[PDB]
């Protein structure tokens, strides 16, 4: 059972709703963290729908080795450094992988001769390390974290800007179609983009509970930078070299905590029925006084019937434990819908089905159970994502000027704001947010820019930027940031 | 196009058959390799099963970290170390993953409480690090391999046993059934089996070229030993608290290697059907003097009708390329079936089928073509496998007596003799063995035991161990090895 309330203490609420619900364990190397099965079968589900959806661009998964040289890693200038194997020092120490740049480029190089040989799609599923030494945050931000990387190239920069874009895409349907969490796609500025790259574009998330933006995916133009670091050159049928136009696109475990943080309640998870590996639950009433075996029955007959329409159900059985027990487990597991079944119900011919998320209930003949639960899915899935949507929007501030920025900060919302883009406005600007933020601190931290909206409201004429007073050149959105 | 010969220099062909066919990319840290999709397609594809046939049983997915504390590690007694995060140092110094019942085994000690709580069955598929001094070889020997391990915890030691044996069966099905290759489901002795467990079983696979055996899969009763270790312990109906009893089970990509070797060709790759991402590559002729969009969309309508029968089929429509360069591309690579279609099966209504490991032609309408590729293709998936299993009979000798070791050795064979099972014997066999062969090295290393087979021949009541003259208890299988 979940204690913490969801708008008082966030952290302990969240830490409560993935601990309680079995989806992690905690771990003896701090940053790491143990995924149990209840948050990984949610994973595979996520892995599933992106695999499925990059193989119809193409895109063909490889495995890549987990080390690297100092040598292919400085070509490119928190790694965790392997040095010893037991007792013997290595005579070159290797690299842990935090990406895999500079692990597969060598490779593109050598594979990529011709214009033929273009485009080269290539995805990887696997785990990387990123190893600071600030507090982990479970799903969030962890020291290792599982991830798909896919990585790009192309005959021109068109091509690859397009591919860029559709993978973009699919980020968003992976939060918003699977996971029910509303996304904004934008451009990160020149001061946030990947190192090396030439344009970044993010799907971006908030956390209401603490105003906080979080870069839920990214997918970037790596253009010819790294093609000239790599020497990755293609003939066209004229026989001249060029360098090839690259991507790279990544997504992680982090997606999980976002639907966590965005769906759960004061009961714990809500899973979106997209995702959840249990959408119905199955509880018989389980009276001494009744016949058993028929009411067991009868719930083996009902799970038949809804699996045939791909409907996940199990059925909770157990003797040793009351009815409303299981009501609180699988509550806190956030299974979607609970359908119930006792002598009465067996009687009429109904059953009895409430939803995880309203806590509305229902009685539902049993012809009419599979399009009627069908539906009730689609239901919960759009009321989830609607909800999510409102209070996203309900979350940003449209502002003109800079005095307004501290009052919608200490409101936990993030701001949008007519910006000129000079990079050294936005490092300026985190430096007094920050110190504003310390300020007020005492009387009881910084903002950045979290994406440019590729969706700009319309922009009057002579606006002016929020922050220097130049001309606005674009609308962009800023806030507190994980 | 492959030059060495499979019977002349096998390591050679071995080479030129993974780096021809795009298998295989060779890595600047010795002893990985990047695995690129035509192998990956494969490993997909057992991956695949042998997780459908896993979730049967109840055994669930999860993912554990890659790092483990030295004190975690040395709780129990080729190991990386990592040491540093760029400049800082580690306070104290964490493992890489060799295997994860260290990791994993004080979650269970945490989760299992009571019988209730079991069995539990948990699933990873990762990489492990095994970081050997050794030359390594390309799939059956690398420093970093893919794999999955499962780790199970029962509350006897039957239901423990039997669990290691089903999934010895799945790991059988995973080689015969997938790969085509045979094993012999067998034990390990005393001296080979897993450190800490207490019984080690295995399935066994056998390469003539070079007449060495190697360990194809393995699957472990682990028992109440790595129970006692980390204190895993239940309680029962009456509150006293028992030691769980515990299997682990792991199969790596040294699975494909054991694949190419068995199938392979002079000319290449042969990739059993049922494994194949292409089963059908369709090449049209493509004459100047022809109709050629006919020709090609006739192509895109057979590969419409044999795609709605599930075969994997691929048009090589390329235009700079004659059809002799595409039959030798997709030869190399291992594709099975071949498909030709030019104006003369066009205006047949026919087309020309080839299949690639005896090279038997055939010319079959189009109406017959689905269920009669369905059957080309379970005959040569069968086809693979007796003639693997022929090559398996005839590799290995029965023997009485130790005078009979050395000439079957000499014969690139195995040998299965009656053994007393003595742990010292089978040390003072390794060795003996080891210096006749270095004699005989230089007129130009080493048996061990393989497994003691669960098919036992007869053993005639009065019959003595092979190299002690004592009593034999069963017949064994040694030979050299991987
Ligand atoms: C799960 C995850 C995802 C992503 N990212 C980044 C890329 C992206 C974005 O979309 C996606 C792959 C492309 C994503 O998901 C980055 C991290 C991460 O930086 N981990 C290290 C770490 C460990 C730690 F204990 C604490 C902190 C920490 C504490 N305070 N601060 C400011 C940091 C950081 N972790
Ligand atoms: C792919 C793979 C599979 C398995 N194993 C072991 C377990 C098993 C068996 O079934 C399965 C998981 C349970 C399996 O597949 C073990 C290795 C391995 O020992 N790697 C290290 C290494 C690297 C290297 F460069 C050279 C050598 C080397 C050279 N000479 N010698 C004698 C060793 C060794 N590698
Ligand atoms: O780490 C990143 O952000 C990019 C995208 C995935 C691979 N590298
Ligand atoms: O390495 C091994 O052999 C066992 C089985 C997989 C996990 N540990
Ligand atoms: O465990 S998988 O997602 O690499
Ligand atoms: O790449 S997967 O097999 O972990
Ligand atoms: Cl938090
Ligand atoms: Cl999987
Ligand atoms: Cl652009
Ligand atoms: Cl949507
Ligand atoms: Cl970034
Ligand atoms: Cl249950
Ligand atoms: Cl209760
Ligand atoms: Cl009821
Ligand atoms: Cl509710
Ligand atoms: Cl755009
Ligand atoms: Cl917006
Ligand atoms: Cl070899
Ligand atoms: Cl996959
Ligand atoms: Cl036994
Ligand atoms: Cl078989
Ligand atoms: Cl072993
Ligand atoms: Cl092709
Ligand atoms: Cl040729
Ligand atoms: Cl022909
Ligand atoms: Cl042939
Ligand atoms: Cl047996
Ligand atoms: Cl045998
Ligand atoms: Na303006
Ligand atoms: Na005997």
């Amino acid at each position: 059972m979940v204690t913490a309330k969801k708008d008082e203490n966030f952290s302990e609420w969240y830490t409560q709703a993935i601990v309680r619900s079995e989806m992690i364990e905690y771990y003896d190397i701090s940053g790491c963290y143990i995924m149990r099965p209840w948050a990984f079968h949610i994973w595979e589900k996520v892995q599933r729908f992106f695999d499925d959806e990059i193989k119809k661009m193409g895109v063909e998964n490889s495995y890549f080795p987990m080390f690297v040289s100092r040598h292919k890693l400085e070509k490119e200038k928190e790694v965790a450094w392997v040095t010893h194997y037991g007792d013997s020092p290595l005579p070159e120490k290797i690299a842990i992988r935090p990406t895999s740049e500079t692990i597969m480029y060598p490779a593109y190089a050598k594979w990529i001769r011709s214009h033929r040989d273009l485009p080269l799609k290539l995805n990887q599923w696997c785990s990387v390390v990123r190893w600071e030494f600030k507090q982990p945050t479970p799903f969030l931000r962890t020291r290792e974290f599982l991830w798909q990387e896919g990585h790009t190239a192309h005959a021109t920069e068109e091509e690859a800007w397009e591919l860029v874009l559709d993978i973009l895409e699919l980020y968003r349907r992976w939060y918003e179609e699977c996971l029910a969490v509303p996304v904004i796609k934008g451009e990160k500025s020149e001061g946030e983009k990947f190192a090396g790259g030439k344009k970044t574009t993010t799907v971006e998330a908030f956390i209401p509970e603490n105003g906080r933006g979080i870069q839920a995916a990214t997918s970037h133009l790596l253009g010819t930078n790294f093609a000239k670091m790599f020497e990755i050159e293609f003939e066209d049928e004229e026989g001249h070299k060029r360098l090839v136009h690259q991507t790279s696109w990544g997504c992680t475990t982090r997606s999980l905590g976002v639907m966590i943080m965005t769906h759960g309640d004061d009961k714990g998870l809500v899973i979106p029925p997209r995702v959840a590996s249990v959408q119905v639950v199955i509880i018989p009433i389980l009276f001494k006084d009744e016949n058993t075996g028929e009411i067991l029955g009868k719930c083996r007959e009902l799970k038949t019937m809804l699996e045939k329409a791909d409907i996940r159900v199990r059925i909770d059985d157990r003797s040793n434990y009351t009815p409303g027990w299981k009501y609180n487990h699988w509550e806190v597991k956030g299974v979607p819908l609970r359908l119930e079944l006792g002598p009465k119900d067996l009687a009429k011919g109904t059953a009895r089905v409430v939803r995880r998320d309203t806590g509305e209930a229902y009685q539902i003949s049993w012809a009419d159970l599979a399009p009627k639960l069908l539906e009730l899915m689609e239901g919960i899935q759009r009321s989830l994502f609607e909800k999510a949507k409102a209070r996203l929007h309900e979350g940003i501030e449209k502002i003109s000027t800079f005095d307004e920025v501290m009052p919608a900060l200490n409101r936990k919302h993030l701001v949008l704001a007519p910006w000129c883009e000079d990079p050294e406005s936005e490092e300026q600007i985190k430096k007094e947010t920050q110190k504003l933020s310390e300020i007020q601190a005492i009387e009881a931290g910084a903002m950045k820019t979290l994406c440019i909206p590729f969706d700009q409201p319309p922009m009057p004429e002579g606006t002016k930027c929020f922050y220097t007073g130049k001309p606005a050149k674009r609308w962009t959105l800023w806030g507190r940031s994980y």
